[PDB]
């Protein structure tokens, strides 16, 4: 039948105090090195947080973002041990609605960050996270931004869309890896750490839980 | 890989104000008879509301249920346009914590009720909506009780286990018809009016999206 | 997918004016010779028209019923050139709301009547249309009584509950020729007079368009 | 044998009181995206609604519709909560009484219309919807315009044709995606929310059960 | 598709001066032996002549005959040379509107004439046509008994019913080969004077062009 | 063997009072459109009607016709609701006594008329029963002008030759369909309102039945 | 082994009162159309009649010759209603005692003769039995010329040579049809009136029965 | 090659400071239920702990252990929330230095202790963890038992001997799942929460890595 | 599932007196020649010793290293019986936290040494241990730097970073050898003295055991 990783996840919108969103029952072990991959389908141009990590001692270990300029040029961010948003411009025009895939590659081992659009990668930047492990024990919450251990979300922070086929590997994965990843027909990868539908988490807030389409009509 | 079939939602434990349940997205059209069938991990021997469906003028018009008596004998309920909880007991000894297939096959056409207990039956009963027809328009809980549409909770009618595989018909199976729904490596038949992880729905307070491990280890 | 022949037509129940029915839109040719076979899931015990042919000079050219005893015990009846309806009842006990397998072999030529319950003999009957040839061009409903060309409907006449695989043909079948016409997984015949979903037919009055679950879950 | 998706319904021609139509019997659940496609044969040139989509509060959800012009180019229209019917015309000379397969791919996110006959896109539009959601228990009527749940049709907004294959989506398809959904001899995929012949639906006022020959003779 | 061999043709009844028949255009060779086997669908008990085959100076060269007594037995008669119809019952009890198979064997060189009902063999007669050879030239008519060259027919001779599969052999088949012949699913073997649909014929006074359904449905 | 629809009938010739035709036991329903194909072999080059489809309100509901010029030119003309006859020549030189296969596509919808000699277009024509819907109950003849249902033949609008394959649709083909239906070894298709020799007709006045060998040898 | 249809027969020399020739057992159907084609080995240039045809009224229904000119020329001729012999020469040039293939086309509905030597069209002649049927009951003989059934043979008109694969159609085969049947490895065609060793004849006069070699040694 | 499952760890043996032991990288999620198989090969017949759960807040979370009598019978012990060791006996006589699988299977949700040797159940226990549940994040650690987070070991509860295919399920797997499990040559079933050598740990004191040769030579 | 050759060891970092290293249980042969592969994922740009061999009489029998460049270029060094560390510098540019695939070739015979960078040559160098053969007995260690067997060992002469494929011969491996050994999906050859996980080994100081993600995702 259907693939189970063609199950979605939709987030309605954030308003105080509803903050859909989801929170993995396992925490993240330490890490060096981080790949976090997925299909999205935006509803809003403005910033919001997908991917966020936590950890007791540093509530930004790792979280990913995004936002679409007037333009319509795509933006990936990422932000490492409570750093600033880094951002790098793909060549791609979002239409909110409309899914697309996308990764972001870290590595502290040397700083590097970088990623894709599609399974093409968008452009890379230096000194982020430079250095820096990721805790062992970090909470991930999907669609919204922890302030606290699976909580203290800000709306203005919170993601909406569509999401589904979340991968993630504690290795920082090469150009020509990533394109497999995204591919729709290819072996279709699947992430070591986090492995969409294979790792239980929690839902709240009224998420939806639907069928992407992106891949498979 | 796994069959999407085999995703599971575990509903934590209920208290005021926090209420684990689904609500189906899309209500049901319609009906006259129904047959409702899932595999269940029950967590308590306590009387608790499975599936739930309502609309505006009755809030009551079709919800399956289940308790264990003390020698451990399971006992399937069920309740049409707000008639007493009718129940069946079933030859076998339930061990809360392990999984069962249960289906509930109602008939309005001539009011007969018949439950079955891992693919085979229970008993049936007489005069359960005799007549009855349930209005257009019914939205589905998964979990609560509902008083309201898509709401109006009692902690003392919820439901907590773990729970897959919810396949509902309009039409009232045979009893050769539910050996093969029940079967863990037959065709496996998917519902016409609700197949799992085929019908969005939407999740809220903190149910666990995970997998069962009922048919394959 | 699914075979054409498992489409389903509903006859919710009939109160005037509104008269749930099928008209089809070719008329028959001249008979001297007709079968009818049907899957049926009837919704009540009292008598009920199923199909009905008229000519403009004969309303009652042919028409098919059937009712169920208190005891359960299935009757099906048979009224040729407006004789009285002819009854043979079937040793098997109906359950309204659930599915047969039905079939009514006339023959004006030895003037015999033979019905079929699920692809087994139930009885015969003689004197019944014998001599008699069905003129040209009668018009054919399903659900309703006619009591002139497609019209002239009577509620106590009518028939609710749900009908597919009608296939007729213009020769009295044999016993073992029914027998593989009823069967779920056989060839499957089809009538050479009217075939379920091969002969155009007008919907009127509310019926409903689904999918039979007799044969295939 | 024949697929059960070349089963076509012909809406023979409107008159007060007589109002051919087709009314799902399960309503819409609320959806941001929408995509309509059918096979259609038009009867004639003016104006005329297929896909009505009303909910309690707005009779105006999402309505499709076309004409033809003096040259014989057709036009596809959508209306949203109530617009003005948007039209994009397509280069396409239209004969009454052909078949022709048109999409219609709204996004109430990005507020995006596009139309496409024979699978090719025709053209979009902006502003249509943008922002809007459906709400819940949208009630689909085919054939005429709803000014009221399931009614309040007008004859001057019907349409009369023959229709087949509607496949309805709560995503808004890609051009790609669109294409493989009008070959007669792709895979020809399934709408997710309404599938031709698998959602059942009401039949009134005269409308014709038949067999469409678009795809195959 | 269905086989040329199942074609069928009613003769509908005889009332002067109207004689459904069939007359092949091409006439017989000279003979010495003759089989003449086929399928048909008796209307009457009375008399009939099925097969008739006339020359110039003869015209009671061969004619085959049945008639169904009170007990329903039935009889197939032969006249050669204008002999007496010689008789002989089989212990089959007729059914009018049913199908059977029956073989005329008959050899003018020893004199014996044999029949079969179904492929099996119902008794045997001597002096019958013993030492007669038919001359070339016989002219064959299907339903009537001439009296004239291809006319001259008697509406108390006349045959009606249904009829297909006509084989004719120029010689006298055995029991076992009659068998083979009868059966349908064998090999079905096609006479070498006249093959049913293979021997062009011509079709007077509105007899009916249909399908046998005796071996196929 | 041969196949069923290598069948053919041979129209002799036509004087006062022997008129052979067929006449089909079952009337048409009503049709808005009409393809009629089949392979004919002329005898006269002067006018003769080839279908003809006659109601109790009008005699001349549908018309085909055939003429040949001095140069050998084929002429296929139409009439439609008793308007003249329409004619359409072909780019062959007819020989009489030889095969052709031919189709007329009738649209009421659009009133377009268009002719096929061999599976290709000959030309088309406008205004031709445009609006015009053939009534319910036609009585199809073949070879013999109606004046009167099944009736009131005139000897110089007959028709003389041989035919087979006759295969009518209540849509009208396009002209890849067209060729499709016209090919000897393509898939053959078969019409859904009358399919050659899967339809039973009468046949009257002295037709022969015999082999086609326009196909095959 | 050796195809039945490679039996010859020798015709060996004609001289009063011994006249070598072949009677065929059964007359032919009355016919408007002729294809008569068999394999030849002549043994002498002047004029010989191969095919005969004669009824009671006319000895020259239908007679096909040939002979060769000095310059070895082939000429084939045709008779028809006693015409004059119509020849038609073809560009090959025969060996006496050598193998040919040779078709004598015939259509009296045009009135058109077509002649062919080893699957090639060598000319073609009008007027030649224009509006001419043979009527039914022709007697067929070969190697000699009737001035009775089956008799009144003349030296000087009789054929001496080889003769095998003698097909006769009632049709007029067609250029491309007539080729497939002269080919040795084609799909040998079967004439559908007279097919070679499959119509039993009579031999008198010392005709010799052996194997023809032209196609397999 | 050799399968990665079959790759083992050898626990040479605890003396102060040196505790030879494996810490799971990533923590445990939540847990109500547990199963943990894996195939040991003991040193010593003394108490030891192999599978160690602690969380902050409880050291002694999960803990399970085993002993040899004195007549060789195995003892396999659990402890959950610090409750006392419990232990069942195993019909099963050990022999330190060879290989056995064992499974402990824990139902917090009715407090039931299962355990196994060698695919086959050795009996149960109640109230063992009744109604308790292991808080998110417990360390995990093999060979030794903690008193701290990964830490606090004392020799004389230390485990001595090799291991392999550790397998650890968030549910409480059935008897016949378990020896599923068990078997060296069935399907090899994974852990879903702890699957050998898929979930990275952390190797200290001098841990032999080497391969199994329980299951392959 | 995963080749046990994928299995990864990680050694985190050191610091006094915490040396993350792997002991072979098993000491090498003597030897003349020897050549070490593996995929090494570095941490730092420093010098660190991967591969190291000692004996009593020397604790530097044979030391593989490797330090980056500014610039980025890899630099593989060699030291045998306590020469000075050989450097060969590689045409590729290191990114710290990347997979290379590393081999160092050794003759004693000849004195040359040859590295490799991902299957090709980066050059040789002369004179290094030439005549020099291993004593019997080296003690391999793994990302630490003896100087006493299995011990003595100084930070800043340690390795850190991801490692797995250690393959090791008694024989100096040819370019197209070496070119098939560093292949992912080639043969994947195993050394002969050391292949990796077939030869146990000591895990001490927290090295991470895992899964190298270099060739299979
Ligand atoms: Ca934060
Ligand atoms: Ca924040
Ligand atoms: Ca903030
Ligand atoms: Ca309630
Ligand atoms: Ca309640
Ligand atoms: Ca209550
Ligand atoms: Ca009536
Ligand atoms: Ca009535
Ligand atoms: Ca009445
Ligand atoms: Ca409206
Ligand atoms: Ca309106
Ligand atoms: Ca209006
Ligand atoms: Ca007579
Ligand atoms: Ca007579
Ligand atoms: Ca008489
Ligand atoms: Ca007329
Ligand atoms: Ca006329
Ligand atoms: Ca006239
Ligand atoms: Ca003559
Ligand atoms: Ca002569
Ligand atoms: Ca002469
Ligand atoms: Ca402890
Ligand atoms: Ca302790
Ligand atoms: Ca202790
Ligand atoms: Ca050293
Ligand atoms: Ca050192
Ligand atoms: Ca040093």
């Amino acid at each position: 039948a259907v693939d189970i990783r063609d199950v979605k996840i939709s987030f309605p919108g954030t308003q105080n105090p509803k903050f859909p969103h989801l929170r993995f029952m396992q925490t993240l072990p330490a890490v060096r090195q981080l790949t976090v991959c997925q299909r999205i389908k935006p509803f809003h141009r403005n910033t919001g947080y997908i991917f966020s990590c936590a950890t007791s001692n540093q509530d930004n270990q790792f979280i990913t973002s995004m936002y679409v300029k007037s333009d319509g040029t795509l933006n990936l961010g990422l932000q490492v041990n409570a750093s600033s948003n880094k951002y790098i411009s793909c060549p791609i025009e979002i239409e909110l609605g409309q899914w697309y895939h996308v990764c972001h590659v870290w590595s502290g081992v040397d700083g590097r960050m970088a990623v894709y659009a599609n399974g093409s990668p968008c452009g890379t930047m230096e000194n982020v996270g430079k250095g820096h492990q990721i805790s062992a024990g970090g909470t991930v919450v999907i669609g919204q931004e922890q302030d606290k251990i699976g909580g203290g979300f800000e709306e203005q922070e919170s993601w909406s869309g569509e999401l589904s086929d979340l991968q993630v590997w504690d290795e920082a994965l090469t150009t020509h890896q990533v394109s497999t990843v995204a591919s729709c027909n290819g072996i279709r990868p699947r992430g070591n750490v986090i492995s969409w539908m294979e790792d239980s988490f929690v839902a709240d807030d009224g998420v939806i839980v639907g069928i992407s389409h992106m891949c498979s009509l």
